[PDB]
């Protein structure tokens, strides 16, 4: 199809389907006038309303009063709106601000410094997140860039990320893709159609705590770099035995199909899906939806390149940190390093056309 | 989703329609051994045949020895072709290695230091390059990937540019795409179809003093900056008269649609259109065929954003060269820094299955 809603009991982006390019930023807020900052929601909120319907922001990218700057930055124009979705986040930092401090959800964890962590500041951590998922990726740049412009003066971005998936003119819905290891990455995954497993695993409820946050979710994101060369040099078993799966199928060890459940004691003690799987981890399971990356070479000649993870949980606590930790002996660990982080409280969704990000928080 | 032919008079890659994605390496050789430098390019044309055709490099990326590494990295496999382009150029750096001095092209120049410059080394040069492009961007970066893997010991990634969007045409039946000032980029090109043009300003002959590069072309590019903060708080009208052509449309001021042609007087005097066209340049055209990039943030709140610029032409001395100098006086100079160089010299096409990258050459 060609447009989701934008309106939801959820924001969309979670649950619906994941489409095949990422542009995801981190702000920092610079304003510490409350009023403002509620101001500026509002206007992201209707700019997101028109981006999101394959619209121009404002008053339009062109045939507005020739000596006033363009309400919109035009690079978009004449393309579809190609499945974006804007899902907005806010860090802990942000409730040291506005003051907010006892309205941060206990299930907002800090996480905990993980074995191997080499995390560069420059690249975690932030006040906000905007999440743009699209099928082109100058539709998702292109709502980076018009929301920065809107809100300069009040946020700054922190860091960005630009991400691919599968390539959906070209690739069938049911393929599952394959990471840049050159394994299927996705067979065993909480699926959008799952309503009941949603609500046990990812949604908020009433009774958790913190009202405010019914039907939102929480957010964490690493950015993973991978040994590309060193893994290239592995052995076709020495690859396999590290994911308890197979290359060229993806099936468990001793079955035959990707979608086979999977024997966890035939796999080696230390393998990545034995140490992943929920039965390990007393029942933790996780919505995973993540994308690759490949940023360039870096200054000794290899490649830039890796998977920028993200994972959606009722509880970060129940969630991410507990299946985080089992992956301490992880065989994956000799071709991975953990190089940013950061953790986010996803709002619930935006009722209706007077409702606005963050209303449940601020009022 | 489809292939695109390998074999030919030229390489593909050049007139060839635009494919989405692009991801560009430069090289540099560390071997001194001539025979061991033709053995990298028979096996990496094999490879090339094979990548382009959708299919897995050597014996496969599974179901070999358990105990050997996989000949193909496999992130690639149940993908299609995705109109992958494989496209080699050589730079002006490697006729310093295996007696090759007295066979560099006079055609291919070193460019002069142009007002405004902020190269930076460590991103310019290269003793050669490999441009992928393709509609998949996981296609064009296993190809790329698996090249490097092959020419472990005899080469190593000097530089690389992804590309997110391109940012040219070659086909001016489809719609052109805008780059990330707004405007449309690539109208007044060269297309594919234009087998005249092509021969007169893109294709090297064997009149011109170079027998080996007959049916090549030299290659260009700039990594290019934009000043988006600036640009994004000048006027619409500031906008459309750095270019000479209306932001909406991208008509010639005063005109009604895309393709008519521009009237240059009705410009002002320093519009890119206007400094840029073949009439202001003694007749110099070139093929345009540049890509968008976004590298992260500047580290000052703000997101980075350029255009890698890449320009084909039949001598760079009669092309580049003569319009960027008359680009001295640009309005668009204010929004844009040139921050990264290179020329490649782009061989031959291969004939058949025989052939291979750079024969006519060794
Ligand atoms: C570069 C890093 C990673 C790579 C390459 C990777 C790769 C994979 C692969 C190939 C699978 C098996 C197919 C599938 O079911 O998806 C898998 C499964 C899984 N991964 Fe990872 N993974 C990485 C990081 C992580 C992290 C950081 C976590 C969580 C903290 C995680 C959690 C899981 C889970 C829960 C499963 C499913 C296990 C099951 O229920 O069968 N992975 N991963
Ligand atoms: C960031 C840098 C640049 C931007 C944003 C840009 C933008 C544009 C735009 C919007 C057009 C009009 C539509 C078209 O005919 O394609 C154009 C035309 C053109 N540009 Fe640029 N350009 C840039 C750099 C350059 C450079 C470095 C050169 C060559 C040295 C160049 C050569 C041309 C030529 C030859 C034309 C066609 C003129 C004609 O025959 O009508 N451009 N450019």
């Amino acid at each position: 199809g060609s447009a989701v809603p934008f309106h939801g009991a959820h924001q969309a982006g979670i649950a619906t389907p994941v489409q095949d390019r990422l542009h995801f930023a981190a702000f920092d807020v610079t304003t510490e006038d409350r009023a403002a900052f509620v101001a500026l929601l509002k206007e992201w909120t209707a700019a997101a309303r028109r981006l999101t319907a394959g619209h121009a922001v404002g008053e339009g990218a062109y045939g507005g009063l020739p000596e006033a700057p363009p309400d919109d930055t035009g690079e978009a124009l004449g393309l579809k709106p190609s499945r974006l979705t804007l899902t907005i986040g806010f860090g802990p930092s942000l409730f040291t601000r506005f003051g907010l401090a006892d309205l941060r959800p206990e299930a907002l964890a800090d996480l905990p410094k993980f074995p191997g962590d080499n995390l560069d500041r420059a690249r975690s951590g932030g006040d906000l997140c905007v999440q743009a998922c699209a099928d082109d990726p100058q539709v998702a740049v292109h709502a980076i860039r018009n929301l920065a412009r809107i809100g300069f003066g009040k946020v700054v971005v922190r860091w960005s990320q630009l991400g691919f998936g599968k390539t959906s003119s070209t690739t069938p819905d049911k393929q599952t893709p394959r990471n840049l290891l050159g394994f299927k990455d996705g067979t065993r995954n909480i699926a959008g159609t799952e309503k009941d497993r949603l609500d046990r695993f990812v949604w908020a409820a009433e009774k958790d705590g913190t009202p405010w946050m019914t039907g939102g979710s929480y957010l964490v994101a690493r950015r993973i770099r991978m040994h590309i060369e060193t893994w290239d040099r592995a052995s076709l078993q020495e690859q396999e035995d590290v994911f308890g799966r197979d290359k060229g199928e993806g099936a468990p060890v001793g079955k035959a199909k990707e979608r086979d459940e999977p024997f966890l004691k035939a796999m080696k003690p230390d393998a990545h899906v034995r140490l992943a799987h929920p039965d390990s981890n007393g029942g933790a399971t996780l919505l995973r939806r993540g994308y690759s990356f490949t940023d360039g070479t870096d200054g000794l000649g290899r490649l830039d390149a890796g998977l920028f993870f993200l994972a959606y949980q009722r509880d970060i606590r129940t969630g991410f940190v507990p299946v985080q930790r089992n992956l301490a002996t992880d065989a994956l660990n000799e071709y991975i390093q953990h190089v940013g982080s950061a953790v986010f409280a996803v709002p619930p969704g935006v009722r209706d056309a007077d409702d606005w990000w963050g209303s449940t928080l601020f009022g």
